[PDB]
């Protein structure tokens, strides 16, 4: 029934005015609106599905942010600022700040281009910064991505880039946001084995070995070679083929992991039973490779940020790189200095 209630000109609880449609996702829309009692002020307003799990987590989500939002009220730690909730025909909606686009959006429209490293340095030193805030009060986000950063502002400057013979934009301002907290869970909550629709997902998870912090810290760096690359390394729909994946990246999983598991399926004694041989198993081969090899110059900074993406794609949990240490890494020297 969702087309029904987000057109253009309709309006919600008596106050807001659609405008247009921001995106879409499998949760619902984000429209931005006018509210009309807040002096013609433009905000967004997430609309969820109609659908039980999205309720649920959308439920979860307001009581999230109401204790981040109260904890730091301006937003020092960049969390999106939720200013209400209501209830529409049956949708809950949930009203936010107006923000830019998403980092992933922004690549998209730009012909999946990568964003240049100065850029990426404090975006990822924000994103480090944002989420060990959360790590700091008890809680982990569990759905880390680039369609779950957003800019500030997304306004850019353009021109033609003769190195790569094409038009290219540049940022004009690279401050972010994290959003999406309907997934958030508080270490005293019950951490559900089972997750749901995501490839930032890290190993210990696809294992079912229990999880908590670090996770977040490995999906980190999967978007940290996605805005260096402008593409995903791992591109895959299937737990299987995507450990594969993993195995060519950064070499074989740890045997103490394969033993522990409960999800016998993917292993044979205690290698990963994958046939190289196969169609899927030759597109593995091509599509990746070790990391190091991704990088695309020698330059030290470069080299800073491998080490760094490195670290954080550690398979064991107990010895991956946290966020407070990840703060301390030379790769963030630059932005110190005086
Ligand atoms: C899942 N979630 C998003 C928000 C959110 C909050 C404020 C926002 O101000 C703008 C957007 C926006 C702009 C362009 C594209 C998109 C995309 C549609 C999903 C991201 C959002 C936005 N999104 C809160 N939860």
């Amino acid at each position: 029934s969702m087309h029904l209630i987000c057109q253009s000109g309709d309006v919600l609880s008596a106050r807001y005015e659609i405008v247009d449609t921001l995106g879409e996702g499998a949760f619902g829309k984000v429209v931005e609106c006018i509210d009309h009692k807040a002096g013609g002020r433009h905000v967004a307003v997430k609309i969820v599905k109609n659908v039980d799990r999205y309720c649920e987590a959308a439920r979860s989500e307001i009581q999230v942010l109401e204790h981040l939002n109260t904890t730091d009220p301006n937003s020092t730690f960049r969390c999106v600022q939720m200013l209400e909730w209501f209830e529409h025909h049956g949708h809950i909606c949930i009203v936010f700040e107006l923000l830019g686009l998403s980092t992933y959006d922004f690549i998209k429209e730009n012909g999946f281009l990568p964003f240049r490293l100065d850029h990426i340095r404090k975006m990822a030193y924000q994103i480090c910064k944002s989420v060990n805030f959360l790590h700091s009060n008890k809680l982990t986000h569990t759905d880390l991505k680039p369609e779950n950063i957003l800019f500030v502002q997304s306004d850019y400057t353009e021109a033609y880039n003769p190195k790569i013979k094409r038009d290219e934009r540049t940022l004009i301002n690279p401050d972010i946001k994290v959003v999406d907290f309907g997934s958030a869970t508080y270490d005293d909550e019950h951490h559900s084995t089972l997750v749901s629709t995501r490839h930032y997902r890290a190993p210990e998870v696809i294992l079912a070995l229990g999880w908590s912090q670090p996770c977040d810290v490995w999906s980190i760096g999967c978007i940290l070679i996605e805005y260096y690359l402008g593409f995903t390394v791992f591109p895959t729909h299937d737990s299987k083929e995507h450990l594969a994946m993993m195995e060519r990246i950064l070499g074989p999983l740890p045997k103490h992991m394969i033993q522990k598991t409960r999800k016998r399926k993917y292993f044979h004694h205690d290698r990963l039973d994958w046939d190289e041989h196969s169609s899927a198993g030759r597109y593995v081969s091509r599509a990746c490779k070790p990391l190091k090899e991704f990088m695309l110059s020698q330059d030290v900074e470069h080299e800073r940020l491998f080490d760094l993406i490195q670290k954080m794609l550690e398979y064991d949990p107990a010895k991956r790189i946290t966020l407070r240490e990840a703060l301390k890494h030379p790769f963030f020297d630059l932005l110190k200095k005086s």
